[PDB]
């Protein structure tokens, strides 16, 4: 109950107060210096929360149609003794029909891995602990002020290996564009 | 409680395991390519755990003999859709006497800035939370097998603004060399 609630706390304390409020310049940036009317970088930060707290240690995405684009712009701030402590944040074309349709900042929520790595507690609290996480991290957002149309928390949960997230996310980026 | 647990693990499992195994590389790598037989970089992380929980948002030691010296060669890997992650470390200059008596890579445990967050709970559920945590994370990295002569916790409290943090560092230093 309270591992989740700590870590969406840290997550949001320790890294989203600190990236959030630069994310959307850098994404401008972006979107001058390199690029298609509808390829532009979504002006929001994607979070991939897999419910199943599988967060891979590398890019697979398990979605053939969500592929590595670009890296953004690299933000670099002094932070608890790091000097230049870097912000490395990775693009994504979204495919549909194997055209693109759309483009965005990607990036899986880390805290789950440690949810991950104390079940593998037993398989159902993990779930739980996920979605406590899940809930607290929207609710921190929500109130937080560095938090303003630039964060889309996206929770999922594959039923199995063969069984569409690159759909999922569309969604999202489609609801933006019409709004 | 867990809280302190949680974060100790998380810690451990989304940063130290995965920058403890090269950080010894990227060490001899600095202290060949640059680099005195005193001022050679010791070849641990050591991690400022402010039983105060007060970590700051910027490279403030307070101690005027811990001084910025260098960074480490980056290291990058690809981590949770991040691509080429970078992994920014800093190493410090350790003064006694105006004089430089030695060199180590330095950074503050950067989850107690949300046990901070969460007491400024009570100053002292505060303190016992970050004991906690050291406890915790200490244990976890006896029996990680990351965690081998690369890794020192320093814990501390000040009690007051005028009241030697580099001395304490230099002693552990110092237990190094004399190993
Ligand atoms: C893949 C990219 C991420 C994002 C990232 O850099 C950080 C995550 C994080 C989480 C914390 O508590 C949950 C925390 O507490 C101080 C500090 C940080 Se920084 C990664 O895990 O490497
Ligand atoms: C100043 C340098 C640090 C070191 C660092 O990068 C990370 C800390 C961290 C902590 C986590 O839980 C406690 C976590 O859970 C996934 C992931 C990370 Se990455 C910083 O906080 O920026």
């Amino acid at each position: 109950f309270n591992v989740a609630h700590g870590l969406a706390w840290s997550y949001y304390i320790g890294y989203l107060r600190l990236i959030l409020p630069e994310l959307q310049a850098r994404i401008r940036t972006y979107n001058q210096h390199y690029n298609l009317l509808r390829g532009a970088v979504s002006q929001r930060l994607y979070i991939l929360l897999p419910l199943d707290c599988g967060v891979p240690d590398n890019l697979s995405m398990a979605d053939p149609n969500i592929r590595f684009l670009d890296k953004l712009p690299q933000q670099t701030g002094d932070h608890a003794g790091i000097k230049d402590r870097v912000y490395s944040n990775s693009i994504y074309e979204l495919l549909e029909n194997g055209q693109r349709a759309g483009t965005c900042v990607l990036e899986y929520a880390t805290p789950l891995q440690t949810l991950f790595a104390m079940s593998q507690f037993s398989r159902e609290d993990r779930l739980e602990q996920a979605k406590l996480f899940c809930r607290t991290l929207e609710d921190i957002l929500a109130d937080a002020p560095e938090s303003q149309n630039n964060c889309r928390l996206i929770a999922y949960q594959e039923p199995a290996d063969d069984s569409s997230l690159s759909q999922e996310v569309l969604r999202h980026l489609r609801q933006e564009e019409k709004e």
